[PDB]
């Protein structure tokens, strides 16, 4: 590495980036840092360059920073966000304090394309197909997204989709109160912390997204946790003895049982006029018991994606080492590991 870095101040934010990145224009800011749009002269792509505020200000922040880089450094799939570059103007680990992440500039998210209508079956087939393809890859690496929602799905003009902003990072809390979309896509068990969730929590999310692409309406727009749980059970039915056994909190089990029992509803009478195939997949995705939900790899083989499925074009990931997740390190140690990951970044090829 080590090119020539030039520095400038845009929106009172200092940016020290290599010369390959030109014509930087602020495009977002916040506690996390700031994001810029720029032109990458070496790849010819319009990229987003994110400058992380002060990444090593606590053991938890330095950890989340290490986690983000590792995650992004690992993701190599067409339908998943990838890392184009990572740099720091620092010449040594001593002065290493700033981390910049560079990725393809994402324009519109799914929450724009759809919020503006109810789509055609072929569009739903395609968009959900890609979400599942990327999810098969992610899950195959033992990664659970945990926060799949329209706003976390970049979609271009050609209806090509990429899975973004991974949940794996920021502790699940704070912004899930009330009438908020940040919770309408969550599986009941992760939402009410009934049990230790598995990868199928992401599948429940795809179902919510898919159903919303078909009807043009939010499937479970609860005004709060309980109101949402209620909406869910009305459609999916209340838990039975088998699932109840798996809910660990005794008050949670006690609460569930205070509810009048309800049978699963007829989905064809909910998703009126939808491709029967779409209806069937939804029923296999929105299953209360996470253990009986369909897996991404299984969903891809569903007759609903007959027009796009090709087992030879749905790759899985290289093994992802998350041992660090259980490692007990000091800030400087998380900071050193991050630096190593930065220093060692090898760019994706141009072809
Ligand atoms: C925690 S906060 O709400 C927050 C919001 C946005 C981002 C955020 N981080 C990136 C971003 C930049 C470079 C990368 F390599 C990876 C992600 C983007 C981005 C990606 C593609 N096109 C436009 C913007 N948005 C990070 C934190």
């Amino acid at each position: 590495e080590r090119p020539t870095f030039y520095r400038q101040e845009l929106n009172k934010t200092i940016w020290e980036v290599p010369e390959r990145y030109q014509n930087l224009s602020p495009v977002g800011s916040g506690a996390y840092g700031s994001v810029c749009a720029a032109f990458d002269t070496k790849t010819g792509l319009r990229v987003a360059v994110k400058k992380l505020s002060r990444p090593f200000q606590s053991i938890i922040h330095a950890k989340r920073t290490y986690r983000e880089l590792r995650l992004l450094k690992h993701m190599k799939h067409e339908n998943v966000i990838g890392l184009l570059d990572v740099f720091t103007p620092a010449r040594s680990l001593e002065e290493f304090n700033d981390v910049y992440l560079v990725t393809h500039l994402m324009g519109a998210d799914l929450n724009n394309i759809v919020k503006c209508q109810k789509l055609t079956d072929d569009h739903v087939q395609f968009l959900i197909y890609q979400i599942l393809r990327g999810l098969k890859y992610i899950h195959s690496a033992d990664i659970i997204h945990r926060d799949l929602k329209p706003s976390n799905l970049a979609v271009n003009e050609d209806c090509e989709l990429k899975i973004l902003d991974f949940g794996l990072a920021r502790h699940t809390d704070d912004e899930m109160t009330g009438y908020v979309a940040t919770r309408w896509y969550r599986a009941p068990e992760i939402m009410l912390n009934w049990m230790h969730y598995n990868q199928t929590v992401d599948i429940w999310s795809v179902g919510c997204i898919m159903a919303e692409l078909l009807t043009g309406r939010t499937l479970f727009p609860g005004t709060d946790h309980i109101d949402q749980l209620k909406l869910i059970l009305r459609l999916v039915g209340t838990p039975g003895a088998e699932l109840l056994k798996k809910i660990s909190s005794e008050s949670a089990r006690n609460y569930i049982q205070s509810l009048t029992q309800m049978p699963k509803m007829n989905f064809a009478n909910v998703f009126i006029g939808a491709n029967p195939l779409a209806v069937d997949l939804l029923e296999k995705m929105l299953v209360l018991d996470s253990d009986k939900r369909i897996t991404a790899a299984q969903a891809l083989a569903h007759a609903y994606f007959a027009q796009y499925h090709d087992p030879d074009d749905e790759p899985v990931a290289d093994p992802y080492d998350q041992s660090f997740e259980s490692r007990d390190l000091l800030i400087d140690e998380w900071k050193s590991l991050t630096y190593d990951e930065v220093i060692s970044f090898v760019p994706p090829p141009l072809d």
